[PDB]
């Protein structure tokens, strides 16, 4: 529709050919805001955090509703201009497993993107907190139950349909669980086209919308493949509503509800990529389909 290069488009030439990326990067680390996060730094909040140095700010932390701890690893991101709010969080600890579920539970989630492996490069980032086979998953601690329903497993994705129902009231809901395989630890998707078709997967399935609860976001310490589904999705919702975007402010943005998010320059030169290629969206998505191999 224009010949001239968005703005978008221009600013990711002269950071590709003045070689800029890992200076564009520097700079969103040095103007990022810290805020106050003393509720992670709690004593008896030790064993709830993955990681010592990511942590929920205290202003936008998700509360656990009436529990005598209300703590868990996970951050309200709130983009109001664009309608759109996550929870990004961290991979599940064993003992956090069932305030995982809770949280799912009292926020109406309908969605789960899970974007790490349950062991990467020999670490473990992640608890498995669903069943893959017919045995019902126990959280007697927080009383959910998780059973799959049914799976669909694609080349580098899997999305499981999980049943979680609240023990002590019997009521049931169906989670979609969209678990990205093949995005490794500080790493990058293998194309636009493969992180798109699952982007575009996920908002098909009703799951980022306002009539539900926020979707919930984790790899290992929800900030770094969390941070860039995030970003990319917001900058597109942002993009279509006719907004002219900085991808940098909108970042930093984010930034302000959970530290970190975007763990790389390779990460944010993808998204800057993603956003390139996303903002061209029904045969766009067929293609992003077939580049992105599933049915392999």
């Amino acid at each position: 529709s224009n010949a001239m290069p968005t703005t978008i488009e221009r600013e990711f030439e002269e950071l590709d050919t003045q070689r800029r990326w890992q200076p564009l990067y520097l700079e969103i680390r040095n103007e990022s805001h810290d805020y106050p996060h003393r509720v992670a730094k709690f004593p008896e909040n030790r064993n709830r955090n993955r990681y010592r140095d990511v942590s929920p700010y205290d202003h936008s932390r998700v509360k656990l509703q009436n529990a005598e701890n209300d703590y868990i690893n996970a951050s309200l991101v709130d983009i109001e201009e664009a309608q759109r709010s996550y929870i990004l969080t961290q991979g599940p600890l064993p003992n956090t497993c069932c305030h995982f579920w809770l949280m799912v539970w009292q926020q109406k989630t309908k969605a789960v993107v899970m974007l790490n492996r349950i062991v990467e490069k020999e670490s473990v980032k992640c608890a498995q907190y669903w069943p893959t086979d017919d045995q019902e998953m126990l959280f007697k601690e927080t009383g959910f139950s998780v059973k799959l329903l049914s799976e669909d497993v694609k080349s580098y994705y899997t999305v499981h349909l999980l049943q979680l129902e609240n023990i002590n009231s019997g009521e049931t809901r169906t989670i979609s669980h969209f678990h990205y395989t093949t995005w490794p630890d500080f790493g990058v998707p293998e194309s636009p086209a493969s992180f798109l078709n699952f982007l575009f997967k996920v908002r098909e399935s009703g799951s980022l919308n306002p009539d539900h609860g926020p979707a919930v976001i984790h790899c290992s310490a929800g900030i770094g493949r969390s941070g860039t589904f995030s970003l990319v999705d917001t900058c597109l919702v942002l993009m279509e509503k006719g907004d002219d975007i900085n991808i940098k402010q909108v970042l930093l943005n984010m930034r302000k509800y959970r530290m970190g998010l975007i763990q790389t320059p390779d990460q944010l030169r993808f998204s800057y990529m993603a956003i390139i290629e996303g903002a061209k969206c029904s045969s766009i998505q067929k293609r992003w389909k077939e580049l992105s191999k599933e049915d392999l």
